[PDB]
């Protein structure tokens, strides 16, 4: 009768609308305290307005039990109701059989709680639409493969910074290197990824910039030259959507560039600058004293990115500034077609830009899918009116600190339902999974050149809820320490690449485009069946999608699948420690 | 160590910016098992940027217990960052010792957590005063007057409604009646308002309408004829401005009267209206079977109010709907220099218009107060970005029963102090107080006309964080059941005042706008002192004021006040059943 590990909070992902006339409720509990958890639940209008004898509060709808965290346990329950109005409140029952309802007004006896009268309950007042969360249904289709534009392809030598050195994959990049890769080389390389399977590339930014990496920006209305032009651009997204394949950019909306006309007009003209209040100037001349490393001072007189001088963060408040960032938003739509902006460094800009961004994409794109780079827990940014979804950052970082260390699966297990329980079950269904990226080292390093590890991690992940992405260069076993070393150049030669790994990548690809995403309204299931063995399962009414990985030490055996989609060991019943098995089965 | 009592949820009521540098940021526990509660706090990127040996969760910040409700503790601390960008962490230690470090990674062992690693941590990643919510000053020095025009005085017999019947304040009026109040008697009256005290009137709606409480709006755009015209309206407000009198009109935008022109076109044209979607019809003829009661049918096929067919809803998610309710709300606001809206059946309508409704109303008038009609919890439009506040019909309800029937004071302190923190501080400074309206029995007739219980409501109430509002005749101690008997014509007549409790009213209004409103950001105290026995402090760094309520059925005995604000006994230091003293000390 742990009263104080029980909540509810209307209005939120604990109580929100799934289409016009149904609604999804959840209760935390605290773990293992309650045994059981009905829902009373109906118009509230109907109770003392209706002349039948009948009220809403004498039927009660069951919850279920559908995930723990180690400290809480979480119930569901969907709930139709054709009024489009909801009063509700929870029967709790202890594991000593105590009982007591739940509600806006805190904990009854039954025989207590004022149930006739309608404010005594939590309510959802009316089903709106307008304010649910939406999924784009082409977004459960993608596997998605992250290219950092500098270092996938050189597909024009004649377009190379100045000091370009030659493309060599084993080299160990240094910060301010060039290899000078470009939207040619995509092109070039299109054939690749089409092989793979992929469906969605992402890119790193491409907008004028001077660095390696193009996050100060310079102009966000041009292709960096260095990379090539609008007419380009243009091309390449034709000839990805010909191939099946959508678009995603990197919108760089938190800060500018030094070089960028607006910043250098403040460095020229100081607070007659009209550009001043596009910034977050303390005291002028903005300045800074500089060090040793180019991206760090001390004392600068503007806010920045981090502490790096050359990256002022822009006034997204300022309304000259939100129509100059809605219009570079629209443009790359409008112009280019591209299907997807990433935004970088999303947390650190307001909720009141990203509803405007909102609001902008999806009356130009009502299936625009809009991916917020935020490291941290993310529900304010989550609710229906801002983003689709986050870098999946905590998740994938759970799973790889399990196969990497030696925690027990119960802790993996523990942490991967609390993230679900965060966010409406639609939004777990967008969240981005990637296991690195060009801000991390890469997986192959981190597994420590363990090629049966890397493969249970990719596996693993890609049975997961949230939509996949592969870094470049994955799919042959590419190495790399954190950046700059995580962005060596793609590897090419078939002599250095990982002719296994390409293999097993592509297979795993056709598994979740082909079996996982094709479910229809799947659940999850984790099960912990023995020291660092795991049990996933994926379900809708016909089919179950079933992966056991074994990461303790020790041989497993299983019964011996009918249908086998995946495998490590040779063997049909036994896996061997870090093997897993991936098998299909129907529903009985 | 009960963990499941514990959390944190960051980017709402529990972390929040109060100016550009500075945040409030909250913990619930359970009841009694954390002793002690340090938080953990600065700017993320200084942990591995800044070359200094000192990081900032080696300087722990003590938060302190503000509350409980008897199921949790709730903690709150106030912290300042110059870089507007704050990561945190919660150091919890529990009755046996044992200390946790808590995280938006979960529960941790201080040994075991990532303390250099910005992302274990909890996030309020710029501090946004765009996203923040406001409270508009000059609500913290109203006393509010609820008028329902119809009954509250005739200045004008010429526009009575036919079968308008004589004035008396001793009638029992049916549903149906007029009297023939009207803004004439409203203008004839203010000196009776400024002597009272009061410095803001609350309107019930007064746009054309047929009934005689004009919820079932026939033309927003016009004044009922039965009430006055556009000219007089005019006269009034300034009138009311003249005196320090603030004005607040009801917006009823959730439904529509069956009068209206655009449902009469709906009536005769059917779906080849031009208004047909700016309802909620499932079938056309839009149709109803009539029964008995004018207010209720079974089987309209159209969305209402309640079950009544006169009523039906508004579809506010209609661009046209949204422009013809926002040129309603900007016209009387700036053609008529009204100072809030209070929203009717506000939890009815999405929050895609509650947010363009505030953006309107704000850039019309930065100091507009927006109130909504809600009578369960409204933490979601009380962010910052829909209302300023809403109806405070739980916490003016838990004051009621407390006094009214025999429970605890533990019981009272605990619902009061479970309202509190469910909003941001400067939130429950603008809900709005009332403990009876033209839809609740009046306060004489709930207290069975024991006059020193209604008073000791009364002055309860007006020591509470909201605004407190009178409704009409609660000065003369009108009595009424609920609707539409507490509808009463007002009492003019002196031989039928309660005249000793208009000179009482006088003195606790007079205690609320000198003493109370003018600390200077006090913070409110809850003491249960004994057996129904409640002591409330209010206090700044100069001055307290006390509060002592003896609602038990023995005497009590207080020391002797220095300075006695308001009591009901004549004696200083002994309190009756039922009887309270005030009094005002500094802060020693
Ligand atoms: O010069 C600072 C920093 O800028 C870029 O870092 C990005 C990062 O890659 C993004 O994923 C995200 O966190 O925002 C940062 C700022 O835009 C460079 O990629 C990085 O090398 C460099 O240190
Ligand atoms: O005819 C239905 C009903 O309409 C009005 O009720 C209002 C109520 O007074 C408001 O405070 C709020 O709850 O919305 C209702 C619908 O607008 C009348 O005041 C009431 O007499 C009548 O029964
Ligand atoms: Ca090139
Ligand atoms: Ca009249």
């Amino acid at each position: 009768g742990n009263l104080a590990g029980i909540m509810h909070r209307p209005d939120s992902e604990m109580a929100y609308v799934v289409n016009e006339q149904t609604v999804n409720i959840r209760l935390r509990t605290a773990k293992d305290d309650i045994v059981s958890v009905e829902l009373l639940a109906g118009d509230p209008y109907s109770l003392r307005s209706l002349p039948t004898d009948e009220k809403f509060y004498q039927v009660p709808k069951q919850m279920t039990k559908i995930m723990s965290d180690g400290i809480s346990d979480f119930w569901q329950v969907t709930v139709t109701e054709p009024k489009r109005r909801l009063a509700y409140a929870f029967l709790v029952t202890d594991m000593l059989g105590i009982q007591k309802i739940y509600s806006d007004k805190g904990f009854f006896k039954v025989a207590d709680a004022d149930l006739m009268d309608m404010n005594f309950y939590f309510r959802m007042p009316f089903f709106q639409t307008i304010d649910q969360y939406n999924a784009p249904e082409w977004v459960t289709d993608t596997v998605w493969y992250q290219i950092f534009p500098e270092r996938f392809a050189n597909g024009d030598v004649s377009n190379d910074p100045v000091g370009t050195k030659p493309w060599d994959s084993t080299d160990h990049p240094g910060r301010e290197d060039f290899y000078g890769g470009d939207l040619q080389g995509i092109l070039d390389h299109l054939d690749h990824l089409q092989e793979l399977g992929i469906s969605g590339i992402y890119l790193n930014p491409i907008f004028q910039a001077p660095s390696n990496h193009k996050y100060d920006t310079q102009d966000y209305m041009t292709v960096d030259p260095h990379f090539g032009d609008a007419k380009l651009f243009k091309q390449l997204v034709q000839a990805a959507h010909e191939r099946g394949i959508r678009v995603m950019l990197d919108a760089v909306f938190n800060h500018i560039g030094d070089k960028s006309v607006q910043w250098q007009d403040v460095l020229k003209n100081e607070q007659a600058s009209p550009y001043a209040d596009w910034f977050h100037i303390h005291q002028f001349p903005a300045t800074y004293t500089p060090t040793d490393n180019f991206e760090f001072a001390a004392d600068a007189t503007y806010d920045t990115f981090d502490y790096t001088p050359h990256m002022p963060k822009l006034n997204t408040s300022n309304p000259e500034v939100v129509d100059y960032l809605l219009n570079i938003a629209t443009y790359w739509v409008k112009e280019f077609d591209i299907d997807a902006w990433r935004l970088d460094v999303a947390n650190e800009i307001d909720h009141h830009f990203w509803r405007k961004f909102h609001d902008a994409m999806m009356a130009l794109k009502p299936d625009f899918y809009i991916l917020g780079q935020i490291w941290h827990t993310s529900q304010s940014w989550l609710v229906g009116d801002e983003f689709t979804a986050v870098m999946n950052y905590s998740y994938t970082g759970a799973i790889l600190q399990y196969f990497l260390e030696n925690e027990s699966a119960d802790a993996l297990v523990q942490k991967m339902s609390h993230q679900l329980m965060l966010y409406r079950d639609a939004t777990n269904r967008m969240m981005f999974n990637t296991v690195d990226s060009h801000d991390t080292p890469r997986l192959m390093t981190l597994a420590h050149e363990d090629k049966q590890l890397a493969k249970s991690i990719l596996t693993f992940t890609f049975m997961q809820p949230g939509v996949p992405s592969i870094y470049y260069g994955t799919e042959y076993g590419m190495t790399g320490e954190n950046d700059p070393d995580d962005r060596k150049p793609m590897v090419w030669q078939p002599e250095l690449q990982d002719h296994d790994l390409y293999d097993f990548m592509q297979k795993l690809v056709q598994v979740r485009r082909q079996v996982i995403a094709k479910l229809s309204d799947d659940k999850i299931i984790f099960d912990v069946i023995g020291e660092r063995q795991i049990r996933l399962t994926r379900e809708d009414n016909q089919t179950r999608i079933v992966g056991v990985f074994n990461n303790g030490t020790t041989d497993l055996t299983v019964a011996q699948p009918t249908s086998i989609l995946l495998k490590t060991n040779q063997s049909e019943t036994q896996l061997a420690p870090n093997d897993f098995m991936i098998w299909t089965e129907p529903v009985r």
